[PDB]
RNA sequence: GGGAUGCGUAGGAUAGGUGGGAGCCUGUGAACCCCCGCCUCCGGGUGGGGGGGAGGCGCCGGUGAAAUACCACCCUUCCC
């Protein structure tokens, strides 16, 4: 079959037509969290734009309230002093154009890299493949490039999280943990919301959210109503 | 509403996109063997049945632009 059990046992709770309230599919998400670690929940949305073009790509960021529920992991590129700068904002991994061949190699052991200006030429050519599409190419606009190294970490370490629709038109985030009591979740949610809907793009056609979902790490989905 | 389909090269080999994921599946019958339908890029993939009778898969590693389980929103091309 398809799914296991497990999985299949979770169909009986959650009905496919039910847009739920925000509030409901909060306090819904721990029933659908049965794998055996602490599950990250995800917000999906399918976005009234047309993906192929540049100017109503959705790309941004927003501060989670209560966080991912984990350790974020930063990489940083940086020179000279700003390399110490990085460090000393609990950045976990930093280097200059020399760590760059380290992802080149293929070790991907971040959540969000994060480079000063002066190494952008190198990371652009050279790490402009393996993160480009994904919006991974730290970005003056996505917050991820800045002489102010420190301060961009910091964010980060302090819940602020990035989010660029796919190719398909659609976008996801992690929003937090099914341990995460629910008027928790319900904040996360929101503000990702929130945020999703700042970056509306100026001339798109039609309903900006044309659907919203939350779901869980291995579980089913639920489709929410993102104004609730 | 259901189902199918997703293959440059390297790589176990058929890697659609992105996001999640450190576990997942398994007497609700694992590997492996065979039959049939469908699909096929001619490598195989996929769905069902039967045999078998307790493991297999992922992470890690390797290769790669991207990593396999598992889950989510989507997109492509079809079919009932
Ligand atoms: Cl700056
Ligand atoms: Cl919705
Ligand atoms: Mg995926
Ligand atoms: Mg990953
Ligand atoms: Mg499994
Ligand atoms: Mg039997
Ligand atoms: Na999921």
């Amino acid at each position: 079959p398809k799914h296991g059990k497990r999985y299949r046992a979770l169909l009986e709770k959650v009905d496919p037509n039910k847009i739920y309230t925000i509030d409901e599919a909060a306090h819904l998400v721990k029933e659908l969290a049965t794998a055996k670690f602490d599950e990250t929940v995800e917000v999906h949305a399918k976005l009234g734009i047309d993906p192929r073009r540049s100017d109503q790509n959705v790309r941004g960021t927003v501060s989670l309230p209560h966080g991912l529920g984990k350790q974020v992991r930063v990489l940083a590129i940086a020179k000279g002093e700003k390399i110490k700068e990085a460090e000393e904002a609990g950045a976990d991994y930093v280097g200059g154009e020399e760590i760059i061949q380290k992802i080149l190699d293929g070790w991907m052991d971040f959540d969000a890299v994060v480079a000063t200006p002066d190494v952008m030429g190198a990371v652009g050519s050279k790490l402009g493949r393996i993160l480009g599409p994904r919006g991974l190419l730290p970005n003056p606009k996505a917050g991820t490039v800045g002489f102010n190294i420190g301060e961009i970490i910091r964010e980060i370490k302090a819940g602020r999280i990035e989010f660029r629709n796919d190719k398909t038109g659609a976008i996801h985030a992690p929003v937090g943990k099914a341990s995460f009591p629910p008027e928790k979740l319900a904040d996360n949610i929101r503000a990702f919301i929130r945020a999703l809907e700042a970056h509306k793009p100026e001339g798109a056609k039609g309903t900006f959210l044309r659907s919203v979902y939350v779901t869980t790490a291995m579980g089913p989905s639920v489709r929410i109503n993102p104004h609730s």
